[PDB]
C-alpha cells in the first residue's frame, strides 16, 4: 500500500530471518522528514544471556540498516518470548 | 531543583537493587506535578533475560515504593562490565545504535 506499510514489512520480513529472533512484537515507525524513524521490539529465548540477546539486536539492526534505504534511526530492543506464542507483530507510528 | 533531587534519588535507589551495575542513563520529565521516567540499568552480561527482567521489575517496585509521584517508570537492562565506573547520564538525547537493550 502506502511506502510507510512497504518500510514496515520490509523491515519486519528483514528481522524475522536474523538467527535468534522469535518474531516481531512491535514496531513503531514514523516519518521524520522524508526519512522514518523506527523503534522495534523483537521476542529472544527467555533463557538467552543478555550479552547474546544483545548479539541478536545488534544483528537486526545491521540487516535492517543494510538493506533499507532512508533509515534516520533504528533502535532494537528485546524480551523474552516463549514457544508457542503465536501474536502476529504489533504496529504503531505515534511519538513517545 | 526538586528535579535534580529526584533524579539523584532514583539513582540511588535503583543501585542498591541487587542485579544492577549502576544506571546508566535516566530520562525524567514533568508531567503535570507528577515525574515521568525511563531509565536504563547495567547488569551481568551473563544473566539470562529473563534474569534481567526480573532485576528491572525489582527497580521499579523499589524506585516507585520510596519514591513520591512517580507518573511511570520505565526501566530497561543493558549488559555491562564490572570495571566500567562510568557515572550515570541523565542526558535527555536517543541512544547509539550499537547500545541495544532488553524491556518489558
Amino acid at each position: 500500500g502506502s511506502h510507510m506499510e512497504a518500510v514496515q514489512n520490509r523491515i519486519v520480513e528483514a528481522a524475522e530471518r536474523v538467527p535468534g529472533v522469535r518474531g516481531v512484537i512491535h514496531l513503531r515507525a514514523r516519518y521524520v522528514g522524508q526519512d522514518i524513524a523506527a523503534d522495534m521490539i523483537i521476542g529472544v529465548d527467555p533463557e538467552n544471556t543478555v550479552e547474546q540477546a544483545h548479539e541478536i539486536c545488534e544483528a537486526v539492526q545491521a540487516a535492517v540498516c543494510g538493506k533499507i534505504r532512508r533509515i534516520e534511526s533504528l533502535h532494537v530492543s528485546a524480551e523474552a518470548r516463549e514457544i508457542g506464542d503465536t501474536t502476529k507483530p504489533s504496529f504503531s507510528d505515534q511519538p513517545l
